[PDB]
């Protein structure tokens, strides 16, 4: 809940590296969400059945989702020092899954949980004890504005 100045900092300059190979990550991050909690599939009508990373990473509509997540999360961290705007992303966010695509929010924690995972896998370099504990601090805080967004909307 408390985030800090220094941690903001950590969490931008980390992500300056994700982002300089955004597109592999994307996906490493997707594929790992789909093949290890399956049900998050259901929502996708062109791999809704696919249970192989080499045939969900040559997924038309898995890329160019894992590269939606991605501007997402830059967008929200280009922002952090601006809440009232991390505040609208989130509700836009929230809204379009939960009335258009009508995505059960566990998966978005279940994500915040992924995008740990394989950051300090894929960059560990970077991803010390200390950033990693931001990057928790910073997706809980997403996850929860989500949640927050979800029942405003009526989904209980
Ligand atoms: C930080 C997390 C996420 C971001 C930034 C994100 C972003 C987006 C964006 C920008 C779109 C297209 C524009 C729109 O329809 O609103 C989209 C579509 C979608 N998202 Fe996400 N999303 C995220 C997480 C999730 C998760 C966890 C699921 C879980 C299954 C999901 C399922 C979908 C689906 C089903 C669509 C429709 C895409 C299609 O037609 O194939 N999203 N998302």
């Amino acid at each position: 809940s408390p985030l800090t100045d220094k941690e903001r900092v950590m969490i931008q300059d980390s992500w300056a590296k994700v982002y300089e190979n955004s597109d592999d990550t994307g996906v490493a991050i997707l594929v790992r969400l789909f093949v290890n909690f399956p049900s998050s599939r259901q929502y996708f009508s062109q791999f809704k059945h696919i249970e192989e990373p080499e045939e969900l990473e040559r997924s038309a509509q898995l890329r160019k989702h894992a590269n939606r997540v991605m501007n997402g999360l830059n967008t929200l961290v280009e922002s952090l020092d601006n809440s009232e705007k991390v505040a609208s992303v989130l509700k836009l966010l929230g809204k379009a899954h939960a009335l258009r695509h009508k995505v059960e929010p566990v998966y978005f924690k279940i994500l915040s949980g992924v995008i740990l995972e394989v950051l300090g896998e894929a960059f560990s370099e970077v991803v010390t004890p200390e950033v990693a504990a931001a990057w928790t601090k910073l997706l809980a805080t997403i996850y929860s504005g989500i949640n927050a967004v979800y029942e405003e909307v009526g989904w209980s």
